[PDB]
């Protein structure tokens, strides 16, 4: 149990609520906003549109969304977790770890879980890798400001699978919701971090929650749920 | 009470909750009609015309409202005082001939008891009733086109209701409102919130309208129509896993 809402403008902290914002968790699904970094830096990735990748193994998708070809629109769109394994093994663990590292991300684990030798393609799966709501905002800073090293394209194309919809005020949303697993019952924890942005300020933020007990409906989709209310509650105190 | 209705053709693909077939204001998802209004009386342009600016007379319920609104703006910030800006130009001879036209809910739009203030509030927790069963028959009408009203009308409304992609690449189009649920006469109003999400999916050749509502029984912390809304992306979320098989 426990939550956080962080948002931050530049150096400026607006709103921090809730118990949780130093604690580190699985980033789950947020873990493709790195990703896309990496897969368009790297050249694996070309644009939003391509590559398009073909679904295998059909029988352990859960989803039936992910049973159709993929592209970088799509992944982040769909939460593909295939798409997001078969581009981690095309760049293999020593590209993997060298990005990771250059963009100091949570607790930079990428082991994997012990006996599986899977850090690769599970390391951001509920497993190793480790990150606080306050460490994803000062990751997506470095992205919005541009302090990593990656190529402009990987900036624009990131920035540009990552966009959901305008809010009230003309403030545009970019983020990513994620889900996953505290370590008998599922017990679920979930994120929506990313930014809003208008003219020429941006806020970025950070929403985490963790259940106590078995929960009806996907964790980040309560999280982004209740991230959103915080965000036009926000944006109302901006615009005054 | 609640309702979850969505429709694909003539198929009823959900019908949940036992509060379908009772109306309530529409609230802000009136503004879904509003929009035809505009476009087919000529009264809004496109997109982005006419801008309209915000004068102290009007009421600051949201601070987006201060600055000046535009169709696009209008739907996106829930700009009631452009709504108002709209009724007052078209006139009552043009505005109910639309709501008797779309054979909108209860159509009527008499106002609040005793203000002769339909004009500006027929929509406003007021006269104005609607079923959500009644939601997705007028939502139905623009989709295949069954309304009076201009091509352009029917283009640039779908235009302004646009709010995102959804998993699976079904568009999202809609509008949320929120009530509150009136005394027996409609003489007061009572702290009972009541909130709609409405609207459609579209992917390809296939849409599917949907409407959502949720009644309270007691005073709630949160506003109803991000409760609506919240509630209805899942269920929309799941009926597209189905749909996707």
């Amino acid at each position: 149990q426990g939550t956080c809402f962080l948002a931050k403008e530049n150096q400026t902290v607006l709103k921090r609520e809730g118990n949780d914002c130093d604690q580190r968790y699985s980033p789950a699904s947020t873990f493709k906003i790195a990703l896309s970094l990496m897969g368009f830096d790297s050249g694996i990735l070309k644009d939003e549109l391509h590559p398009e990748w073909p679904y295998k193994k059909e029988y352990e998708l859960y989803l039936n969304v992910w049973k159709y070809p993929q592209n970088p629109h799509t992944w982040i769109r769909d939460s593909c977790v295939w798409y997001s394994q078969a581009l981690t093994r095309q760049l293999g663990m020593k590209r993997f770890k060298g990005y990771v590292d250059a963009f100091h991300y949570g607790n930079q684990d990428v082991s994997g879980d012990r006996g599986q030798n899977n850090g690769l393609t599970h390391a951001w799966l509920s497993s190793s890798l480790s990150i606080s709501p306050t460490e994803q905002i000062q990751f997506l800073q470095k992205i919005i400001y541009k302090k990593l090293p990656v190529s402009q394209k990987a900036y624009i194309m990131t920035k540009n699978i990552m966009y959901i919809q305008e809010l009230p005020g003309g403030w545009k949303l970019y983020g990513k919701t994620g889900t996953g697993f505290q370590l008998k019952l599922p017990l679920q924890h979930g994120w929506f971090v990313g930014w809003i942005e208008k003219d020429e300020r941006v806020i970025t933020f950070a929403k985490h929650i963790a259940d106590s007990k078995e929960n009806n409906t996907f964790a980040s989709f309560r999280a982004k749920n209740d991230a959103l209310i915080q965000l036009f509650n926000l944006i109302n105190e901006l615009e005054k």
